[PDB]
């Protein structure tokens, strides 16, 4: 059989589509990475860490999250990672509060 399977635009597309899944599971690796440190801030208790303690904890998730490369960033994990630890340390520094 007769078959454009070749690299044509067709395989362009693919090769540019899983570029773009590299750098979006990159992405959603930091932003895993990210979240982790930002969700352990976020769950620390009022009692046991004072809103500083908060801060610093949705700080430090912050960091994790935001060592993406410019794809990762552009793709939604790093992002969405950086939200998480921001929605821990603002959790953390309210009960400070």
């Amino acid at each position: 059989l007769t078959d454009t399977g070749l690299l044509s635009g067709s395989e362009e597309r693919v090769q540019v589509a899983l570029e773009e899944l590299q750098d979006l599971k990159g992405v959603w690796s930091e932003l895993s990475k990210v979240w982790e440190q930002i969700d352990q801030m976020k769950e620390q208790p009022w009692v046991s860490v004072q809103p500083r303690k908060l801060r610093q904890n949705l700080d430090a998730l912050l960091n994790q999250l935001k060592s993406f490369p410019a794809r990762l960033r552009q793709y939604a994990s790093y992002e969405f990672v950086q939200r998480l630890l921001k929605g821990y340390m603002k959790i953390n520094m309210l009960v400070i509060e």
